[PDB]
């Protein structure tokens, strides 16, 4: 029993951290086999409650030389195992803003998206650094080369809940990371390590259940934290001079974990349980 058996999963591929042909980057699971019902019971599996359970230890395989980080992520693939459309550019595999032009828009498999999930943070690493400890990436927007979003959660070992916040990375040479604080806050951070927060109140413990929201509509970024019972979390971030807009550009969500942790125990882990994820693109979404 798998999580392709519950989820439609053909229009995404699969990365987990082990390395079956030792070449030093992680498995990739095509579309079609993670939608036949791929399994790993060390890194992404079907829990009893119907829930896909990404998990990723520190120590594994990376996807390539790009990042130093472990990940059980997956990564959209409009095409759908389609294998006559290129996975990079803008081809019916990848997305486009509607700020984009129309020329782009046309060979695009979608304009605009909104990515939306339902999971728990089931577990985060309690070891490690100070500024990596605990931090795990659970939804973003890529690009060509850049990273429009990335959104974290994270709970230092001491604290009961976690917080959550995100990043908007302009383009290179197209102006500096935006960090935004939605629950909690990122600290203690690379920047000044001698930040010691105390326990967000607002914030969210492990295996509680939320929902985000990840919407991106021309240069206009909405990102959306749901929990039952409360008010919405919300942060809109104008992207009009990171140059996501240009000729050329693509994007593609990923969702799963993205362990944000490279110096804790190997076997210390981040793991997050899915129950909804939903891409949506066009203007009828």
């Amino acid at each position: 029993p798998a999580p392709g058996d519950k989820f439609e999963l053909s229009g995404w591929s699969l990365s987990v951290p082990v390395d079956s042909d030792n070449d030093g980057k992680a498995d990739q699971i095509k579309e079609k086999t993670l939608a036949a019902g791929y399994r790993n019971s060390d890194f992404f599996t079907l829990s009893d409650a119907g829930g896909m359970v990404f998990k990723a230890p520190i120590s594994g395989a990376k996807t390539s030389k790009n990042t130093t980080y472990t990940r059980s992520e997956l990564r959209e693939m409009l095409r759908k195992g389609d294998t006559s459309i290129a996975t990079q550019g803008v081809s019916r595999n990848n997305w486009v803003l509607s700020s984009a032009p129309l020329s782009e828009q046309k060979k695009a498999g979608g304009v605009d998206g909104t990515l939306e999930a339902t999971l728990s943070v089931d577990h985060v690493t309690t070891t490690g650094v100070n500024w990596q400890v605990g931090r795990v990436i659970i939804g973003q927007i890529h690009a060509n080369n850049d990273e429009p979003i990335r959104l974290y959660y994270r709970k230092l070992p001491h604290h009961q809940k976690g917080s959550v916040y995100f990043a908007h990375e302009p383009r290179k040479g197209f102006g500096d990371e935006q960090w935004y604080e939605m629950i909690g806050t990122l600290q203690p951070s690379h920047g000044n390590q001698t930040a010691a927060p105390t326990e967000p109140e607002a914030g969210i413990a492990l295996g509680e259940t939320f929902s985000y929201r990840i919407d991106a509509t021309g240069n206009k970024l909405t990102v959306t934290l749901m929990r039952e019972g409360r008010p919405d979390v919300v942060k809109t971030v104008d992207m009009s001079k990171s140059g996501y807009s240009e000729a050329g550009q693509y994007l593609y969500f990923k969702a799963g974990v993205y362990n944000q942790n490279k110096t804790g125990k190997p076997d210390d882990y981040v793991q997050a349980t899915f129950y909804r994820l939903k891409a949506t693109h066009g203007a009828q979404r």
